[PDB]
């Protein structure tokens, strides 16, 4: 049961996939599992849909683990999934959100790379797509989106960790999300989870031009970092991607924002470099707890209060 599943340790790809089947079996009144595509190697790509009814209700997209090595993200996603099922009908605020909006959660956005971090390279970041012309494998899925694709902030060299691929959406793991979100057409928030650095970022990453909704998103971001900090005092910096980290092209939130999805944010979770990607399992639950308060604040702003 999801009640005996250990949320305080890291899991394999199959354990997480089995957890998904368990959650759907236990809470059919709220969650269902969708296969939106298959990875380069043929692994199914799954999205959990949380909904209380309706026809094409406004939605919130949340993806985790696009960069496979960022294990704290998939772990936070599993906990989030459990959280949603416990809080509905309990937390008055979250209850109002699910009563008028659907939440789409993608725990393992890059399954091939995730399997690879467990079998061969713990620090693997990219997908596992093969390019016959190179001995190097993979494309950085967060440089593959049609948002300033091929511009500064990504590399054209296949061996680079930030290789953008041959063309925008070349990676099936990316195309499957683009297609799904576009066909859906009613997403109001697009949240992508990463690690590490402790930053809450909004568009743009590919250009220094300010998004027209700059002042609003910056206020929402300030509110979200305040709420997250309240719990354990964890401090986050926030701002546009280009001014807060560096210029980065072909990123997902830049693409989602240009698709009319206003509340597009990227979270860079714990820590700031002590452990980096190898965050100890003892910090899983705490990280998941604080990030939740931050995420919820953004959602309340999308239902509009
Ligand atoms: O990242
Ligand atoms: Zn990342
Ligand atoms: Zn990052």
């Amino acid at each position: 049961s999801t009640n005996t599943f250990n949320y305080a340790t890291y899991h394999t790809l199959d354990e997480i996939y089995d957890f998904m089947d368990l959650l759907v079996a236990e809470h059919p009144q709220l969650v269902s599992k969708l296969q939106i595509g298959r990875s380069y190697e043929g692994r199914p790509i799954y999205v959990l849909k949380f909904s209380t009814g309706g026809s094409n209700r406004p939605a919130i997209w949340i993806d985790l683990g696009i960069h496979s090595r960022e294990w704290i993200t998939q772990a936070t996603g599993v906990w989030f999934a459990k959280k949603f099922t416990e809080d509905y009908g309990q937390d008055p605020s979250f209850t109002a959100i699910l009563d008028s909006m659907d939440i789409f959660l993608e725990i393992v956005t890059n399954p091939d790379g995730f399997a690879f971090t467990h079998s061969q390279n713990r620090l693997w970041r990219k997908t596992r797509s093969v390019t016959s012309s190179s001995l190097c494998v993979g494309v950085d899925a967060n440089r593959n989106w049609d948002a300033g694709f091929g511009k500064a902030g990504a590399s054209s060299s296949p061996c680079s960790e930030t290789y953008h691929g041959k063309y925008a959406n070349s990676e099936v793991e990316v195309k499957s999300i683009v297609d799904f979100v576009k066909d859906h057409g009613n997403f109001k928030a697009f949240l992508s989870i990463h690690s590490y650095s402790q930053l809450l970022l909004y568009p743009y990453g590919y250009t220094t031009q300010s998004i027209p909704d700059k002042t609003e998103l910056n206020q929402v971001a300030k509110s979200a970092v305040a709420a997250l900090k309240s719990l354990y005092g964890t401090s986050y910096k926030y701002g546009s991607i280009i001014t807060t980290i560096y210029q980065a092209s072909g990123g997902s939130i830049d693409w989602s924002y240009n698709q009319g999805i206003k509340y597009s944010f990227t979270f860079e979770l714990r820590d700031t470099g002590r452990y980096g990607f190898l965050l100890p399992a003892s910090q899983i639950i705490p990280t998941a707890q604080e990030t939740w308060l931050g995420v919820l604040t953004i959602m309340e702003h999308t239902v509009n209060n």
